[PDB]
């Protein structure tokens, strides 16, 4: 097991075809799940499901750019239980990371912060036992 808040160095950022996998459970009566990738304080992409936002459950992708949220992206699909387990899989692609759930897939969010050799870190946090967090290249 690992801890929670957890940073995940990615050497020299990221790049196409790079593959990163998060396996873990979400808590009993959770609230939120983080993943944040960074560009030194920046948060090049912040993925975001909320289990209570005025009753409702939703997914909120943004950017932090010197110290400031922009326009967020909200996603209605909703994969994520309390209290069950899940994979996570980003993939890095030229113009878009691309996210799965549990095998399928859920959304994908346009390269905001273009300087993709520069996003070496990846932070994750929230409501979750961590089991794994890996990357390869596909
Ligand atoms: C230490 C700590 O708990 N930090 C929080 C911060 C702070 O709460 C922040 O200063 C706001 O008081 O907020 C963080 O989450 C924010 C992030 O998820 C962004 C993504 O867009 O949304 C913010 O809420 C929005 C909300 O979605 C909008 O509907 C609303 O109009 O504006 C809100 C404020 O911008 C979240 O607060 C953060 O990472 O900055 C979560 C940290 O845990
Ligand atoms: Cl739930
Ligand atoms: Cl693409
Ligand atoms: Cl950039």
């Amino acid at each position: 097991p690992l801890i929670v808040p957890y940073n995940l160095p990615l050497p020299g950022g990221v790049v196409p075809r790079m593959l990163i996998t998060i396996l873990g459970t979400v808590k009993p009566n959770a609230n939120r799940i983080a993943l944040d990738f960074q560009r030194g304080n920046d948060v090049a992409f912040h993925f975001n499901p909320r289990f209570n936002e005025n009753n409702r459950r939703v997914i909120v992708c943004n950017t932090k750019l010197d110290n400031n949220w922009g326009r967020e992206e909200r996603q209605s699909v909703f994969p994520f239980e309390s209290g069950k387990p899940f994979k996570i899989q980003v993939l890095v692609e030229p113009d878009h990371f691309k996210v799965a759930v549990n095998d399928a897939h859920l959304l994908q969010y346009n390269h905001r912060v273009k300087k993709l050799n520069e996003i070496s870190k990846l932070g994750i946090s929230g409501d979750i036992d961590l089991t794994s967090a890996s990357y390869t290249m596909i």
